[PDB]
């Protein structure tokens, strides 16, 4: 037992991190087969199409540890640069590029100068920011999930917003949210709490012996959502309820009953108590995160 | 910016995890050079010396993925079993075995059937338990730190206490705390909060723009420790103050002034507010964790 904010093992991704230097900019790239993916802002209101037509392959210095990689072609796809290199990464895992939905969680392998610094778990917020931990040099660090043996890359880091939160793209270079890779006025947008994730985490708490927040009451989806809005929670849909089905089945607590418990927590606060060692309602565990950590699924 | 509970990249350790099966018990082992380390309770008020004299090398089935490892010798060192195998692990990193002090943090690579499931950050509690996330089959999972290129193994998982917390050994098989690998009555002991870590995390908060908890006041080490005891905090020593020196220097906040701020937080609570996204005072970041995450140190 126990419940921790758990990241995927990062080895498959560590084997793909490289350093990309162009002019005065150094950042990280993702080396998969014979392509290195990095943020297009590594090139020297900028017009990146113009900037890129003016660069040569030899302007890109790609370093994989102490082995320099020669670029033999380059292209831009949305806000990512794809550097064709003459060597396929022998450590390339099985992988997919996925564009995730807000509320979905992923692991971030924070990197500097192509070298992994740390791994941690994030959620894509409803306002399409992530609350990451990123210092200068971390651009090109990627977020990912692992499904059995396959790495699903879902995030590459590009920039920090003035509120200290972070914005980036999928691995095809499309930003999450309305952000652009320009030094222009941009604000994150009002965030909301991921309701289906809070409920999942309450089920995690029950599976682990926390029960103090339960009540004998129930609610309709409609009356719950009426309370959710006042507290800046995302609407809970029937699809969310369906997703919460297995956790409901394992614990014997109807989804709508756990909603009634969340309602009472929202209205009365936690009154000096903790749930899974938190004094806040935690929303960066999906239902599938809870099932993975509470049943013991492995990867390889 | 941002501050996250960050684990070390786990790739160097993933390359060392194996499955050890003996009789009806399957658990994880750590394969370094030609030795596999696992908990001595994998062997069939038990007297392990007797139990082990009665086992043969061929009773130990060691699986490294889809390659079976043949045991050519075995010995017991305290509560760990060392299985000599005929093949040195080619993925063996630079490594050390270290016995950590309470208050020190480490990353845990949770494993089942030799296969990594997830990575998360832990502290050794003052009562020598860890608040981990461990299901049946996770024994032999290890905790570790990485210093540049070297993996310092500090923990191997053995058992769960009735309060849902966890106990284990160093990699030489000595338990942390008074625990024994017997199914006998054992209780964790009253825990306390790691004071020097809370102060480090408050400095992390300042480095990241949280300042609301600061005050114009100061305190002596003696008067602070008087308040610390009432709230079940570990005594803060001058050595702790010295360790907090760099963070004090970077932020311009004397250690004793940050103590006065912690005093006021202990006495008034946080009153509806959060620090680094927590509504509790967080104590599983060491001073060195804060400096690593707020300056960008990498590993390789
Ligand atoms: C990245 O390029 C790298 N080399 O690591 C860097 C990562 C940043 C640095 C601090 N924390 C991070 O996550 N990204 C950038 O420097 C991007 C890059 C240029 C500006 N930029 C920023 O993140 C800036 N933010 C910013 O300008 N925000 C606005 C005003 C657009 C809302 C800044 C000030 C450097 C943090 C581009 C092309 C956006
Ligand atoms: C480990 O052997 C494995 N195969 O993974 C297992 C890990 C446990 C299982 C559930 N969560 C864990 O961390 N460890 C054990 O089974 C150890 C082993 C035998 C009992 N044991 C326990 O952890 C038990 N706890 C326990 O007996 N606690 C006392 C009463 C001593 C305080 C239990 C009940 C299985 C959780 C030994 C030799 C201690």
């Amino acid at each position: 037992s126990g419940f921790r904010k758990m990241a995927f093992p990062s080895g498959k991704v560590e084997g793909c991190m490289v350093q990309v230097t162009c002019g005065t900019t150094t950042l990280n790239g993702l080396w998969l087969d014979d392509v290195v993916y990095c943020p297009r802002h590594v090139i020297c209101n900028p017009n990146y199409e113009d900037l890129l037509i003016r660069k040569s392959n030899h302007n890109f210095l790609v370093q994989a540890g102490n082995v320099q990689l020669r670029v033999i072609g380059h292209s831009m796809q949305n806000c990512v640069l794809k550097l064709k290199v003459d060597t396929a990464n022998p450590k390339t895992p099985k992988y997919k590029f996925v564009r995730i939905q807000p509320g979905q969680t992923f692991s971030v392998l924070a990197c500097y100068n192509g070298s992994p610094s740390g791994v941690y778990q994030c959620a894509m917020r409803p306002n399409f920011t992530i609350k990451g931990s990123f210092l200068n040099g971390s651009c090109g660090s990627v977020g990912f999930n692992i499904d059995y043996d396959c790495v699903s890359f879902c995030y590459m880091h590009h920039m920090e917003l003035p509120t200290g939160v972070h914005a980036g793209t999928d691995l095809a270079g499309n930003f999450y949210g309305p952000f652009v890779d320009r030094q222009t006025a941009q604000a994150a947008g009002t965030d909301t709490t991921i309701t289906v994730n809070v409920l999942a985490w309450l089920y995690a708490a029950v599976i682990n012996g926390d029960r103090w927040f339960l009540n004998r009451f129930t609610t309709t989806l409609n009356d719950f959502n009426l309370v959710a809005m006042k507290y800046n929670y995302e609407p809970l849909t029937q699809d969310h309820v369906d997703i919460l089905g297995p956790l409901s089945a394992q614990t014997g607590i109807a989804v709508l009953d756990m909603c009634a418990s969340l309602k009472e927590l929202l209205q009365n606060g936690m009154n000096g108590r903790t749930i899974l060692g938190s004094a806040l309602l935690e929303d960066e565990f999906t239902p599938f995160d809870v099932v993975r950590q509470c049943s013991g699924v492995t990867f390889q």
